[PDB]
């Protein structure tokens, strides 16, 4: 059996959000969670590259324009929130050089939050 | 005004899914398209780091069992959706070596697919 519906027909929307590739990012939260001198370029040798990270900015799904269809925005709270991964950096933080997980945000899901504190 | 809730306080699951780090990452799709060969490792000079790489599998959403709590599995197709991301590979297709995006899956997220196809 081959499930080509529920996995590529379809749909596979509900909150949009746009991911910019910035060279800049000078600082960024390593995976034990210090913000770590991240610079924004690799130094190899004596040629340095500037690594294309990724600034995710959530947007106001449009696809369903008020909230989450599904979701009660009334019981629940329908919030877009931004999925972070662990990209791999040339930080100068200890000893000379390492290549460590800074993280990035690189989507923006909805999700029904729960509702307990105003 | 400061929204603690609705974006710290509250909940933010629904499908849950594991990202295994892998450095045997010999092969991966790049932005444009075209499975490149990733190796898996780094070479700097005469130093080669495998690159930790996430293989995220899906898991069948615990916090609400069946689906997806909000989602009408009989009207829409709750399905959890692999978010997958542009990671920066040193591959060597192509002159010499170049240091392009590659996609790797790094999340799992519920979205509402749209029946049409069965």
């Amino acid at each position: 059996s081959s499930s080509h519906p529920i996995f590529h027909r379809g749909e596979f929307s509900v909150c949009d959000s746009v991911s910019v590739w910035v060279g800049d990012k000078t600082t960024a939260t390593d995976i034990k969670g210090k913000e770590v001198m991240v610079l924004g370029e690799v130094n190899i040798n004596n040629s340095v590259f500037k690594q294309y990270f990724f600034e995710t900015k959530c947007r106001d799904p449009n696809p369903v324009d008020s909230g989450c269809r599904g979701i009660d925005s009334k019981h629940w709270n329908s919030y877009c929130t931004t999925t972070h991964t662990f990209v791999k950096a040339l930080t100068m933080d200890g000893k000379q050089a390492a290549w460590r997980f800074i993280r990035i945000d690189t989507a923006c899901v909805c999700v029904l939050s729960r509702k307990a504190v105003r």
